[PDB]
């Protein structure tokens, strides 16, 4: 109970000055898929010595994206140009995991080789009364009929995700999170509101959480289970991705991770909890996972204070507050003032405006 946002923590390799996580967050910024000084500058700009960061969503395959101008770690390419951003935040003594990020469903044929389906668990199409994509010209359409994939299929999407990792690390990144949250690709298995299958990739809840399983599996296999993290979602209701149960869905893929580190011998990084924005089903998962907890969605300072003073989390990350204040943790420290964040600037293509022309904090 002594503990803070401010007290350092081991993270099995990782020894964090600091809880302040920065959230990984779509911005659009790197131009036709490859990373550049902009991000190099954006994420500098944010990284403190010890801290902790995570990347926006990045490409494991093309066909994984539905937003315009977000990068991809599948080239060689993509892997050469990340080397910047990296080395940028390493210099000033920060941690950086990769987002491996599969949109599924959640695209269009733009984003699509070939002009192709979007593939998902399911061949049903994303409402349309809530939901659009964003397309390259700044447009929103309506998200198109996807292809629910052969089981045959998905052995590949898993080598998908073990390149993007593979690569990950040879671009120099600390380690890679599995984006399994906001009804993308793996949500889009583990949501009973979306996986109608038939098959052993879908019904019982066991059978929901294969394909996570397997893609955890495979990318631990690669890269070390110490490297990677996991991201899930199971109260968020953003593209559809509703559950039954959500309380029973997170305890199941909580404890599949428990049990697949018995399998392997090490724990994975972290697990990454995202809250829409009851608090006993957070409380729940926490207890229920054996490792690092790091929970978000919709915390300041107060909050992200007292979840580790109570033993609720290990790590807090912050998504929308850190766009505005590249100091966060600076600010935090003396409770200074926080910068407001400018909505219409989240998805351009500005390399300053919006993105690195966020003001620090004067002496
Ligand atoms: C502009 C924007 C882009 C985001 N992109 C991603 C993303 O690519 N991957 C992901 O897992 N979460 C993404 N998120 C969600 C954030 O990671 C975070 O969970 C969310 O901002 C809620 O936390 P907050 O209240 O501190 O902002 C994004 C959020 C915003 C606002
Ligand atoms: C001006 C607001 C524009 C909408 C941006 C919104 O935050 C969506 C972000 C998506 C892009 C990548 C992601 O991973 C998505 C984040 C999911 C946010 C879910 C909302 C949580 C809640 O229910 O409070």
């Amino acid at each position: 109970s002594n503990e803070t946002l401010f007290s350092s923590y081991k993270m099995g390799r990782f020894d964090l000055s600091h809880r302040v996580v920065l959230a990984p967050m779509t911005r659009c910024r790197a131009l036709n898929g490859v990373p550049n000084a902009a991000l190099a500058e954006y994420y500098a700009q944010r990284t403190t010595p010890g801290g902790f960061l995570i990347s926006e969503g990045t490409m494991v395959s093309p066909g994984s994206a539905g937003f315009p101008h977000v990068p991809g770690i599948y080239s060689d390419e993509q892997v050469e140009a990340w080397k910047q951003v990296v080395e940028a935040v390493h210099a000033k003594g920060g941690f950086i995991f990769c987002q491996l990020w599969h949109v599924g469903r959640a695209s269009h044929a733009v984003y699509q080789p070939n002009g192709g389906s979007p593939i998902s668990s399911t061949n049903k199409p994303i409402s349309e009364n809530r939901w659009r994509v964003l397309l390259p010209d700044g447009s929103h359409v309506k998200y198109p009929k996807p292809r629910a994939l052969e089981a045959s299929e998905i052995p590949r999407v898993v080598e998908d995700y073990c390149l993007s990792a593979l690569n990950a690390i040879r671009a120099g990144f600390d380690g890679i999170e599995i984006h399994g949250a906001h009804g993308y690709l793996i949500d889009q298995f583990l949501k009973d509101g979306i996986n109608d299958r038939t098959d052993q990739y879908g019904g019982s809840i066991a059978n929901r959480c294969r394909f996570l399983k397997q893609v955890v599996e495979g990318v631990v296999s690669a890269i070390g289970a110490s490297k990677v993290g996991v991201r899930v979602s199971p109260a968020i209701d953003h593209l559809d991705a509703t559950d039954s149960d959500p309380l029973s869905l997170g305890l199941a893929v909580v404890g599949m991770l428990n049990k697949l580190q018995g399998v392997n011998g090490s724990k994975l990084a972290y697990l990454h909890v995202t809250q829409p924005r009851e608090a006993k089903l957070m409380k729940s998962l926490r207890m229920a996972y054996n490792g690092t907890f790091m929970s978000s969605g919709g915390f300041n300072k107060e909050l992200g204070m007292q979840a580790v003073q109570q033993g609720d989390a290990d790590l807090v990350s912050y998504g929308r507050l850190f766009i505005a204040n590249p100091d966060l943790v600076s600010r935090f420290k003396i409770d200074g003032e926080l910068n407001k964040y400018n909505r219409k600037t989240f998805y351009t293509q500005d390399p300053v405006v919006g993105y690195t022309d966020y003001p620090f904090l004067a002496p």
